[PDB]
């Protein structure tokens, strides 16, 4: 067997089946002869690829395979590649480098001291030392990325490797299972679980690695049973629990001082799945108040050793939450009460308030929709107006890395054809990843793209209104057309610039048979 | 309170009471009012500090604390962090950076691009961004040096930080708690206990992350139930298993096709606490033949990623190994039978053969003796002839890192002042770290040092004669003169040119109040 | 050909002849069939092989070629790297890693992510993806050590790399010539002549790029024209200028306001050849006085682009003072005058003071020796004490790192057989690299080493004073005994406890026929 043959072997042997790629000369030799039973998704930038891919392997729960261009390809990526590591994305990125015989003299194409490149925003980084390396490289990339906690990989292959005679002993690999589904040991699990038991007034925190885990119903069963209220950790990349059960609280802010205010007089604060914390704002104060004490249970080890405050145990966020749902007692203390419907903001014949369009969308859109946010100015509004009762109905960019939503909206509705997916994205972050339009319109992948038009970065202005900062540049963006936009790469647009519009095309759009870009006329800040 | 005392605080609340170091300018802020409740020890060069605190923190089972001199203080200790990286010693290296004011002149005593000086040999290597920080980075250092895989991490500090004040928020730090003790869920678990108790013949390997997590005595008790051979992974770091008990094997040689083929016939190989496998020389084979699946327990994603065979679970060794020994059937198969004894190799009045001086060992040592091996031509003699009855009786240089053993012997017989400590070490590796003796001497730690003279690099010949390479130069280690050195360095010396010497020589070694060195003459390869 | 072939003939067409080393498995393909016409020097640590190849690097103005084993090997002279680092010395670093077939799963003695291992103190790092590649980055190797600013390099070797066919154009590698042999155009070039034919009162500050140039009689003629003072830059690891010529003033103080207090009143500062500046010591205040402008011409862009203050031109040391030299005029102002003789301090019968070393060695040395100094509290007083007329006459570890003198003297008098090497060494420098003796000892190199032993670190105790730190642990080294550790070695020794015991003993060693050692016993700070 060749190299070629047996990498994509070892690759369907171990679940994977879709290439995410922009093709080079250097991948030339490792797509040619692609196999029947894989799918390649082009995308036209490398942001985008990895956006795509990003969204899909997030929806899925499995690994994404993405291919590209040498150095240039890997380095148009690598805002991406930041957010994917902040939201622990099982990526296996490779990039072809030139042939061996090349590599010294330094010839165009060559990807120079490659394995450093996308360091540090990958787990694990390499290129093979010889040809017949390579499907063990590619299989140790495969369970480095798929290992707790998930993450982003790198390997880079001179393009004359795959034409090579592979190792006959490389079969070994094909059907190797690697598992981290691991959690506290019973003697420390039961002191935890007795410590919970015993909480007077405990309160959950739940992050992005609940939703990754499918932990969401067992976190459900948990806080049904200690009658706790429950937050999702601030800055959040996902959705772990269900956003009008009795228990939940909503967004924390993504301030110190606000947090302990939050969690005062809460005497155990069990956070799951989560940073702690992943705050933003410059808002100095108290770790935690006195009274209180917390508990993490992280995947990540990286997690566990920079939290300011708390004990923390390293494990699988499955496991452990299904372990805690199903040993805790039932609390004899009255379930927490449903937050209050939010208020209906006054909204005339013109210009939309986001609040508007948010209770719009939870009016028309499906139960089983799934919503990506890139409207950084109104992300508050979004979490209070959106009944999300599912796993897996949100993304917002981890590392906060703008040019995420729009491709990864187009991923996770190729993993979840069946659940209709709704991007609101701002006029500002539309267009990072503007091409991705491209690969929905291609593929026909039905995602509805929602640009929230106001001309301006508002979260910004925002941002420097807080600092008093007079006199900042670049803050506006006037003079985008995005039904141009969307008509350039072959997505039907429509443009809503007050309510009745915004019905109009939410009904039209929710009919469609392909993509749609909705352009919504959005108050100024 | 300022950044000295919230960090000694720190330590001291997290375990950690003894400072190994060799001390510079940019570490007497640090060092300065030094808290009577801490142990400084002293080395005269930093390989030896390294390897002091890597001896100490492998036998006592927690992390060790060490302090050296900027750049060329790390740089001298880099080839000990390699050895610390391949046996997960849980180490905090620390190292004084010139004051803030002066870095970016690049003063005299400025460590350039510090955190990248001691990659890829530790886990997390960071220097902060303000004095404030110094308390939380120290905190992130010392968990992440001990969650598993434990391995070293490296801080840098400025020396103005430490009297500036404190975050009075960083109380927050002193008493966390941060567990790694997490096994496989229990369906998971279930399925490999029952293909346990299904084979027909299996096999258990034994890695050093075994004794590290003193899961001895448990593998003891699997290895009963499955009434199966146990042997000991290659190129051992460590003794992970009583080496006169019936189950015994020994040390697994380093090659590939050797490994399966003493493999062959076993249905099921257990590994636990290993890589799979630290192989040496080249023996291209079968990574198994066929009949033999491999299922590995590993406590380090790196090791379960990098296999090229098998099945991998990625857990804690001590709470796996635990939990295996309880869940297994008593099988009703025969318990294997003792490995007979080594035969006694014909020694003459002259000169020792290795074999002579290991058999001696074993006759006049204690039964809780601790022995170290840089003897580097004889290790698989020294593994057949010594009765290792006790966890923590065995310690070789984890990456084949000479200079290890002299110093390690040191840390490992302060850990263990009941416990007498034997080095085997080889007149060249002896040189590598010789100023280490003078620790010995200074603190009064009573190792013994038994030196092997034969005037060569042994192994190197050796490894020469497989390759057919002639005409090496420097394999020869002639003109060296060890009772000298020891005088040197205040440790009593004494010379064995005989078996009647040797066996004198031993007696009175054993009977010392503090560290002797015994210079043996030993055959010529 | 094979690769080892091609490597050889390029190493000798490229004119080295010799390999430092300290050998190890993944060498022996390397170093088998070892050309006849080619040297080995073997040391026994790989501090003291860096050392030593650095020592003969600097006296011979040309590279020097390495080879160590693997990451440990590497590892072990990380600190010998970083001086080499700050001294720019051209050294050729070359490790064997392990067969290619074997690196993926990090068999023992694997170099793992090798290139980043020397990181941040090498020039270039590199390992070849292929063995016929390994020529031309031999080549490369070569050449990056040698180019202005010259530096350490790193170069990793699988070890089945050496018996593969060589690429038959690789021939095209063993002549090239690559100069960067430049200097300043001619019209800016006649600006700054102009400039310093202005200057009313001009100064010189000389490092040592200027010695590992030979500009050192340039550096006289030029000092001579514009009749103006000379002084060493601080933290000097060579000496660029005759000590005892009427311009020379001296080391200058390592701080900033002590230089620019020294400077006042000079309108011109011309800087040739040294960063601006190593300072070590926090000495806060002005970078230049009113009315002092300042010039550096330095070899590294680094060094130009961190000054504080003044202009740069980055060019050939050599090139540069030699054009200099003979384009500006004689300046018709008086020729400074001699710096007066140093007082003699009162000496009793007793212990020596460090000033009675220097006068004695002064007076008996021969008038072209060579000293290295490594004893840290003495500094000063040696640069007063010893007039040292000739070039190449002065080391000190350019990074402040211990452990370069002592194997740093054996590599000079290597390179310099007809003058007598002076090593001046403290106690508790000794220690770092002791077992380099070993190589004076076997290959006969005839180093005097003298040992200035107080007992502790003076020059610690020292800053400690200073800093008004109190309760320091770590800063005594009793119990030393250095004719145990020469005669250990093979080294013959001496001591003196008093002058007339230092002179007797001094008068031995310049007879000698091999190198010699004498412990001092100096007065206590
Ligand atoms: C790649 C990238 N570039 C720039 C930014 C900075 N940025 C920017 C430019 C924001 C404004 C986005 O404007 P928008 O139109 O998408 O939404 P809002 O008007 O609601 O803020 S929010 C923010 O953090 C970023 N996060 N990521
Ligand atoms: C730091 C370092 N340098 C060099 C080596 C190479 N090396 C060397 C030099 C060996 C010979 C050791 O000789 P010895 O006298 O200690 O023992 P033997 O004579 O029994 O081999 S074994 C080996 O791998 C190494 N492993 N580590
Ligand atoms: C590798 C290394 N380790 C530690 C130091 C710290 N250090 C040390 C330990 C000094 C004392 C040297 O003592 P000495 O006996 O050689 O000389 P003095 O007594 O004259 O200071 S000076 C100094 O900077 C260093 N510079 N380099
Ligand atoms: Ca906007
Ligand atoms: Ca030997
Ligand atoms: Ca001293
Ligand atoms: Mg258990
Ligand atoms: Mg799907
Ligand atoms: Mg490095
Ligand atoms: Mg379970
Ligand atoms: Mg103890
Ligand atoms: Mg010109
Ligand atoms: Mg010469």
């Amino acid at each position: 067997a060749s190299v070629h043959g047996t990498t994509y072997e070892l690759l369907r042997r171990q679940g994977i089946d879709t290439v995410f790629g922009n093709p080079g000369s250097n991948e030339l030799p490792f797509l040619k002869d692609f196999p029947e039973d894989f799918r390649y998704i082009l995308a036209l930038q490398e942001a985008c690829v990895v956006g795509i891919a990003d969204g899909y392997a997030q929806a899925s729960r499995k690994p994404a395979f993405i291919n590209l261009s040498s150095a240039a390809g890997t380095g148009n990526a690598m805002g991406a590649l930041s957010n994917a590591w902040n939201s622990h994305s099982p990526l296996i990125v490779t990039a072809g480098q030139q042939t061996r015989a090349m590599i010294g003299v330094e010839a165009l194409l060559t990807n120079v001291d490659a394995a450093n490149l996308p360091r540090p925003l990958v787990k694990w980084s390499y290129e093979p030392a010889s040809a017949a390396e390579v499907p063990h490289a590619m299989s140790r990339a495969i369970h480095m990325a798929s290992m707790a906690p998930q993450g982003p990989v790198y390997l880079s292959v001179p393009y004359d490797d795959w034409d090579k005679d592979a190792d006959p002993q490389s079969h070994h690999l094909f059907d190797r299972h690697v598992s981290s589904s691991v959690r506290l040991n019973d003697q420390d699990l039961d002191i935890l679980v007795k410590a919970l038991n015993s909480a007077s007034n405990p309160a959950i925190v739940l992050g992005p690695d609940v939703d990754a885990a499918n932990a969401n119903a067992d976190c459900v069963m948990l806080a049904e049973r200690l009658k706790a209220p429950v937050w999702v950790a601030p800055s959040a990349p996902r959705c772990p629990f269900p956003t009008r059960h009795p228990c939940f609280r909503g967004l924390m802010p993504a301030g110190i001082a606000a947090i302990s205010q939050l969690l005062e007089g809460h005497d155990v604060v069990l956070v799951i799945g989560a940073p702690v914390f992943r705050y933003h704002q410059y808002d100095p104060g108290q770790y935690l108040k006195p009274g209180t004490r917390l508990i993490s249970v992280t995947c990540d080890p990286l997690e566990a050793a920079r939290a300011p405050m708390g004990d923390a145990i390293v494990a699988d966020i499955g496991a452990m939450a299904s372990a805690l749902a199903n040993l805790v007692e039932e609390s004899s203390r009255q379930l927490p009460t449903a937050a209050p419907e939010p208020a209906k903001v006054d909204q005339d014949a013109g210009r939309l308030h986001p609040e508007t369009v948010f209770d719009t969308l939870n009016d028309m859109a499906p139960e089983n929709a799934i919503y990506l946010n890139e409207s950084t100015s109104t992300t508050a509004q979004m979490w209070q107006r959106l009944n999300m009762r599912n796993p897996g109905s949100y993304y917002f960019c981890a590392a906060g890395g703008l040019g995420f939503a729009l491709p990864a909206a187009i991923g996770v509705q190729l993993a979840e054809p069946e659940r209709q997916v709704i991007a609101v994205i701002g006029d500002g972050s539309a267009n990072y990843s503007i091409s991705a339009l491209w690969t929905a319109a291609q593929y026909n992948i039905p995602t509805i793209f929602v640009i929230m038009n106001n001309g301006t970065y508002g979260a910004l202005r925002w941002f420097a209104g807080v600092l008093e900062a007079e006199n900042v540049p670049g803050l506006d963006v006037p003079g985008i057309d995005f039904r141009a936009l969307a008509k350039g790469y072959g997505v039907q647009a429509l443009k809503a610039d007050n309510l009745e519009q915004l019905k109009g095309s939410l009904q039209e759009a929710l009919s469609a048979k392909g993509p749609v870009l909705i352009e919504v006329s959005t108050v100024s800040p």
